[PDB]
């Protein structure tokens, strides 16, 4: 009878009630400006789909961020642009300022507002319990906003979250893997980075939704409060589910695949084993106890669930007792 259908508990029909203009990215008209207004300063990093540079807009002496895209697929560039234009101005969303092409290379490039990234290794050691709560709340504002706009990020991870700690400024970036949520649509499961992949992706359950971002967020929270990076350390996509099963246990995993009538790939047969459900308190040690609290553990337990429908939505997460000290 195949797998059981599923749809988001929130913002289910946001794209359904909007004109095609909004979500039909293949029909979006992209106006490529002139790259001569921008001077590249330094490389900020390298990715699978792009090279990111700190730059200066010479027409106003203002620092910008320039993302040079490896022009692999036109549909994908149009999708990211449309999503960035749709979300432009949303809370803690990277602001697309310009779309340019270098006159000679004609390589697509996206120009963004400047974010001054604090050294992560230096940041990690000095972050307090309050700082974790504060920045988690900031990502949640970004996620509630994009989910409200019918968009799922699908690549929530530390590398996609820019923090300027001096100014307590946070931006969610890299919307290249982002997609419009349409109820009942079957999506490609080959999204997100291995350590942050939700169980729905690993079991090849294609009818996923905004809740995928909430699992990824839970992985980030678990690594931060427990000082264990990454939290679920898989060596491959099949092993990744085994690492999750070593914490959440195999009984709840079989409950999830039975609820949605999922067929577990035969590659899981000899590696999954049998695992008891572990208490979150077991991950507490002398080096992380100052970041752990019963509220933090209760909130984590509500994000890291196999059942994507049982995870807190970004709005429900923002209302959790863990965030009382921030607002
Ligand atoms: Cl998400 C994050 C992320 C970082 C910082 N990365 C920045 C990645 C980057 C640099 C250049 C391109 N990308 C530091 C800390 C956190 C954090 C803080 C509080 C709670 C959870 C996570």
């Amino acid at each position: 009878s195949g797998p059981v259908p599923s749809r988001a508990r929130v913002y289910t029909d946001v794209n359904t009630h909007r004109p095609s203009e909004y979500w039909d990215y293949e029909s979006h008209v992209v106006e490529w400006g002139n790259q001569d207004d921008y001077q590249l300063v330094r490389k900020l990093g390298r990715g699978k789909y792009s090279e990111v540079f700190e730059a200066i807009n010479i027409t106003n002496n203002e620092k910008v961020v320039v993302k040079i895209l490896k022009p692999v697929k036109k549909k994908k560039i149009k999708r990211e642009i449309k999503i960035l234009e749709n979300l432009r101005g949303g809370p803690n969303i990277i602001t697309l300022a310009d779309i340019v092409k270098d006159p000679v290379s004609r390589t697509p490039a996206l120009v963004f507002e400047h974010v001054n990234n604090t050294d992560f290794k230096q940041l990690y050691q000095t972050l307090t319990d309050y700082d974790i709560r504060f920045y988690m709340y900031e990502i949640l504002k970004a996620l509630d906003y994009c989910h409200s706009m019918g968009i799922m990020h699908r690549d929530v991870k530390p590398h996609n979250v820019m923090i300027d700690h001096e100014h307590r400024k946070l931006r969610l970036i890299d919307w290249g893997l982002a997609e419009f949520y349409h109820p009942g649509q079957e999506y490609n499961v080959r999204v997100a980075s291995r350590y942050f992949k939700g169980p729905e992706l690993l079991v090849d359950y294609q009818m996923y939704d905004y809740s995928l971002d909430m699992w990824s967020l839970g992985c980030m929270l678990a690594s931060m409060i427990f000082r264990k990076e990454p939290f679920f350390h898989g060596h491959d996509n099949y092993d990744q589910l085994v690492r999750i099963a070593k914490v959440l246990g195999t009984e709840d995993l079989y409950d999830y695949i039975d609820k949605y009538n999922i067929e577990l790939d035969p590659r899981f047969n000899d590696i999954l084993g049998r695992h008891s459900r572990k208490r979150w308190e077991r991950f507490v040690h002398s080096e992380n106890q100052h970041l752990v609290s019963p509220e933090a553990l209760d909130f984590l337990d509500k994000l890291l669930r196999y059942d994507h429908q049982s995870r807190l939505t970004a709005r429900e997460a923002m209302e959790h007792p863990y965030f009382y000290t921030v607002v």
